[PDB]
């Protein structure tokens, strides 16, 4: 947030990305940094044999795009709601950096908080097993935004199929998770959207 | 500069996790350890760093500190105050920061995709092929031979010493390993 956006976005290039829309490629060499004014994507990694990961998600006031200004993109960045975005060159950012030094505080300070969430992902996934990733997955979404409350708990708009790909196990696998946890009297099930006590 | 020179021992703990001391600080020559804690006190290694790096930042642009750092080797670390590091922000120290950070994402996540999808069994499988980059690895006529202990294994797959201990006995009878005392025979 803060008032260096306004000084950053001064010349705008405002996109619009639909969900599920792809718009960073892993692998690409494009000195470009994106700003999320309204939306939120999902950053995604291959694991050993080329399958895609969910690694997190970034809403809105977040950077992404931003690994290269210092000395290849390192994930695929694809929308998962409406997206706006806006576009800021590399040349642009280094220029500005000059002309007020918060701006790597406001870009460090996002990378900085994107550290601590993936070395806490790393512990996560070493000490739980499947049904306690499904657990914890569960509840960080909650303190996620795009989550309202409900009178029995929070509801979060999930499928099966996204989790198997945050905790490392397959959907079907995951069936149970989800189906075990519900008769114990945690969660909910249903189509899009899943309800946590 | 100087002031800020202080020397660790190996072994020793540099940082606390929960820690709030903001204090940056800097490796002028060593390797450290960073470690996280699991809920009951168990250990596993997330990275290192070495000459150049800095490291206990992130609270640089706020709180607790987010892991431990232990000293590999002796170390010789320097202070940073948050204020004499803001202050002299005036400039490309900070893209020098930011170059490590962005550095350890990269190396971080990466490892988180290497451990998803992987049981305790399958992170000892991998490690014994991964312990090639420890410099105490010797060459074996028909493969390669490392001393290393099940709970130094321990802190790298983030399990037990005796269940580290087990998986090495059915590696053993299917045909990776060799158990000799202190050292083992990876094969292959
Ligand atoms: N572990 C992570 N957590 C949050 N965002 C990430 C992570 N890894 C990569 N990204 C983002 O995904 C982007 C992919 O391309 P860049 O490396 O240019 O910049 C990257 C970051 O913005
Ligand atoms: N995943 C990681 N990779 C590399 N260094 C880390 C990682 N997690 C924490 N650190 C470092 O360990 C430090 C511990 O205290 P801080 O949270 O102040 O700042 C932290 C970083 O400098
Ligand atoms: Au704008
Ligand atoms: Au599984
Ligand atoms: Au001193
Ligand atoms: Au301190
Ligand atoms: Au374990
Ligand atoms: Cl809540
Ligand atoms: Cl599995």
């Amino acid at each position: 947030k803060l008032k260096h956006l306004d000084k950053l976005l001064a010349h705008c290039h405002r996109r619009r990305y639909t969900a599920k829309s792809t718009i960073i490629y892993a692998g690409d060499r494009c000195e470009t940094l994106f700003f999320i004014i309204k939306g939120s994507v999902t950053i995604l990694i291959e694991d050993d044999d080329g399958r895609e990961m969910i690694i997190g998600y970034l809403n809105s006031g977040d950077f992404f795009g931003e690994l290269g200004l210092f000395e290849e993109r390192s994930a695929w960045v694809r929308a998962k709601v409406e997206c706006e975005v806006a576009e800021i060159s590399y040349a642009k950012f280094r220029e500005l950096s000059q002309q007020d030094s918060e701006i790597l505080y406001t870009l460090g300070s996002q990378m900085a908080d994107r550290l601590r969430k993936t070395t806490r992902k790393v512990g996560d996934l070493a000490f739980l097993d499947v049904t306690g990733r499904v657990a914890r997955t569960l509840l960080d979404l909650c303190q996620q935004p795009d989550a309202m409350t409900h009178p029995d708990g929070m509801q979060i708009k999930i499928t099966r199929q996204e989790i198997g790909r945050i905790v490392g196990c397959s959907r079907e696998m995951v069936g149970r998770v989800l189906k075990s946890l519900e008769e114990q009297g945690l969660v909910h099930v249903k189509g899009k959207t899943m309800v946590v006590f």
